[PDB]
């Protein structure tokens, strides 16, 4: 939700980089690839410590990085699940509620027995959204390389989203399309060497992007 | 390269307990099936094949055997050299270590040698467009700069076959042309790529011939007209 005064150095990846990210809320951010947008991101969904100041989160985060983490091949998809939703913070008994709309989700029924390591790239990639858009997570982070291989799969997933939307979720946005951004997003920022120089409604935020473009 | 006579099994516990029970009776209360059956096939230098299915035809299995991850448990496979697939894309890559400095360890994995990473190192690194970051740790690297350096290492160590998966090489257009330039130039120089793909126009245009595989078997193969039109008539009587 909240990052304070947040930084991070290896040089200083971040500096001076304050932002919240409030409920029911769709947040783009946007800039040159170097700017660092991975390494806000890791130490908003918490896999990377910040070395001055602190951010504080409601609930877990999940993003491509967390994405089908803990899969091993040769245990079998149903098996994959537990493992799976189990590092994302579901409960044992959360898992059981949810593991029928998991598999229902992936389509994967008659294949959820079978290893993993017998399945397709597209049916992990399948399997490994179903968990992920199932555990509840407080904020989601799409980079546009997500959802690739939608067979109308992506639909179901975004009908998630909406509901997810609806239920108080934060969802970060990382797309290098600006006219995705004001469709999508209530508002948005751009970061550039470490530090957000302008902020605000989308439309705002695509044209700095465009003059520094 | 060539396939011949290849057969793949696997261990199929109907319920996760049953592989504890297994253990109680000493007897292996497993279901073993077959991924592959009777797969024999042939790749030509300088093809672009197309491998058509059901999710659950065995494209993967086999695919992983022909890039030597996987043993089969029948039959052979012989290939004259290395093939390249979305595994072995950014293989061995830690990422504390720098990214001119995991460049060395995916190459020495994906047997380029000392000197050959340094006559195309220039290239690379151009061919990737890191150039400030290219001493920068990959920690810091963006998923985008990530994918984007491990496209650039594979694409050069100049496979004998490239297995490109549509769902693989998603970016930034720009830089996929940039691939697809460079495949067409795999192609000119003696270079076999194999696509897969559930877009049958993708496969009508690129792919040279095509098989259609299905239930770990080749059920109809040769021109991507007849095989795109079989796929179709495969799942007409489904």
């Amino acid at each position: 939700i909240r990052v304070f005064d947040v930084w991070k150095k290896y040089l200083w990846v971040l500096k001076g980089i304050n932002l919240e990210i409030e409920k029911g809320e769709v947040l783009g951010i946007v800039g040159p690839n170097g700017a660092g947008k991975s390494t806000l991101l890791k130490v908003i969904t918490g896999v990377t410590e910040p070395d001055k100041g602190f951010v504080e989160r409601s609930g877990k985060v999940v993003g491509l990085l967390e994405l089908g983490t803990g899969f091993n091949y040769e245990l079998s998809g149903l098996e994959n699940i537990y493992v799976n939703a189990s590092l994302l913070g579901l409960s044992r008994r959360e898992i059981d509620e949810k593991l029928e709309s998991i598999i229902e989700f992936s389509e994967l029924d008659d294949f959820i027995n079978k290893p993993l390591k017998t399945y397709s790239s597209g049916m992990i990639m399948r399997l490994a959204f179903s968990i992920a858009i199932h555990t509840e997570p407080e904020c989601f982070i799409i980079d546009e390389a997500l959802a690739v291989g939608d067979a109308h799969f992506q639909q179901k997933c975004f009908r998630k989203l909406k509901e997810h939307k609806q239920k108080g979720g934060s969802i970060i946005f990382v797309s290098h399309d600006m006219n995705a951004v004001k469709i999508l997003c209530d508002r948005a920022i751009l970061l550039h060497k470490g530090e957000i120089i302008e902020e605000g409604s989308p439309e705002t935020v695509t044209q700095a992007y465009y003059k520094l473009k």
